[PDB]
């Protein structure tokens, strides 16, 4: 039916590499993506975009920032997420949009602002 609820993307993450992991015996697939913009919150929903099409849609099952049970992933931070639907597969050419499903904001504020001088 309807693809994507009324809302907005919290942060976009691209998959640089993809691999699998072992836990006890099973083999859980993992996807390494580097937050290019925004952050990833271990709660919201996610989806894997490959070639522009979505393959998996929903919330992750687990998230880790390399030996560190974190919840939020800032920018420039590498983290690996795994989907419950092992069926789904990733690749170094997909996208991970972490949006919120509930409603849509109104956005009532417009004002630019930048800063980044040079030193040394």
């Amino acid at each position: 039916g309807s693809s994507g609820s009324s809302g907005y993307p919290i942060g976009e993450a691209s998959i640089l590499a993809t691999f699998t992991v072992t836990e006890g015996k099973k083999k859980i697939p993992v996807a390494d993506c580097r937050v290019q913009k925004g952050q990833l919150e271990r709660h919201k929903k996610f989806k894997l975009i490959r070639n522009g099409q979505v393959i998996w849609k929903g919330s992750l099952t687990s998230l880790k920032h390399h030996k560190d049970d974190i919840s939020v992933i800032k920018t420039g931070m590498d983290c690996g997420l795994s989907l419950d639907e092992e069926k789904v597969e990733f690749k170094p050419g997909d996208q991970v949009i972490c949006y919120e499903e509930n409603k849509v904001p109104t956005k009532t504020s417009w004002d630019p602002g930048f800063s980044g001088p040079s030193s040394g």
